[PDB]
RNA sequence: CUAAGAAAUUCACGGCGGGCUUGAUGUCCGCGUCUACCUGAUUCACUGCCGUAUAGGCAG
């Protein structure tokens, strides 16, 4: 998204009682859904707005500059297999070749 | 029906100033290389004659 609403996500992603914020506003924790907001519907529609944010907004769309391969199924058919760049896999994977390639113990 | 489908890197350029690498040196003792074979298979497509002949025959 923007590249300067980015501080709601350090705010959304705090660990203050020792876990992520996120499981504590999706389930009904007597601790959260309060301290932000002194009304009950404040609380709900921020308790929406922040949850669904990992939800998938909008209708399925993969653009035309975007990949999609056919796949063809065993019997006499075809299905479009548009795949999406899995950037959690590659910040892993990072780390790890980061660790390996530059991290203390493996450099001593 | 292929991480599908598409694409101009490019213009210009002084690398050179100079220099002692030299001194010395024991390679070395010893040694059983044997045994047994068909080169030759049409392996000399050769020399001469009749005929203008490359066409085609003939002589030892």
């Amino acid at each position: 998204g923007n590249a300067a609403a980015l501080d709601v996500f350090k705010f959304l992603s705090l660990q203050y009682q020792g876990k992520n914020l996120l499981n504590w506003l999706t389930e009904d924790s007597a601790e959260a859904l309060q301290a932000l907001s002194d009304n009950a519907e404040q609380a709900r529609e921020w308790r929406q707005a922040f949850i669904g944010i990992t939800t998938v907004k909008g209708a399925p769309a993969s653009h035309s500059l975007a990949k999609q391969l056919y796949f063809p199924l065993p019997g006499s058919g075809y299905h479009l297999l548009a795949p999406l760049f899995p950037t959690s896999l590659v910040h892993h994977v990072h780390a790890l070749l980061r660790e390996a390639r530059f991290g203390d113990a493996a450099k001593a």
